[PDB]
């Protein structure tokens, strides 16, 4: 019944070929593409709240060499866990299922200060994940929802300069 579709997942599958890379900086950036996503199947009179995070996907960072991404060695300590939540929320269903849902105003950072920004490490590989929560419930009840086509490995600058130009060329 309830169902969490990638809008456009067309173009993030054109990053993810060439290994997706998001620029992390001290005062934060915005992401391209944007994580969107249609729902359907949440009860249109209930309230929610839509958060989203990130996870990290190895335990190993990355290393870019010779136009190849390769592991790059021990991980970091793990970045805190650091939550973004919509900025419509709380909201009711309605409102979620009217339209695809928009990260566009989350920023990522490699320092932690403040803003609601979420901290990551760089050279690490990420995959965003969706919360949804019901207002109001005594069960607290939530669902996680993974989206394999938005890996990215988090960088202080672009590694591949295929996605330097895609960035360009899409946005
Ligand atoms: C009265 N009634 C019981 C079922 C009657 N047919 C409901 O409230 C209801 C009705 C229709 C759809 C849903 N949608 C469910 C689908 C999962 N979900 C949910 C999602 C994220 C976080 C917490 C969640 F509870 C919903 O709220 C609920």
């Amino acid at each position: 019944e309830l169902r969490v579709g990638l809008e456009e997942s067309e173009l993030w599958l054109r990053f993810k070929e060439l290994t997706n890379e998001m620029i992390v900086t001290k005062n934060g950036r915005r992401m391209f593409p944007v994580l969107k996503v249609n729902v359907s199947g949440l009860d249109p009179n209930a309230m929610y709240s839509f958060l989203l995070d990130f996870v990290a996907a190895d335990n190993h960072r990355w290393k870019y060499v010779n136009g190849e991404w390769v592991p790059g060695g021990k991980p970091e300590p793990q970045a805190p866990s650091c939550v973004y939540i919509h900025p419509d929320s709380p909201n009711f269903g309605a409102h979620w299922m009217k339209a695809p849902v928009s990260f566009s105003k989350v920023k990522l950072t490699n320092k932690l200060n403040g803003g609601g920004q979420i901290m990551l490490n760089s050279l690490h590989k990420y995959e965003p994940r969706i919360h949804i929560v019901r207002v109001g419930d005594p069960q607290r009840m939530i669902t996680s929802h993974c989206f394999p086509e938005t890996q990215f490995i988090a960088v202080t600058a672009y590694q591949n300069e295929e996605i330097t130009a895609l960035k360009i060329k899409y946005n």
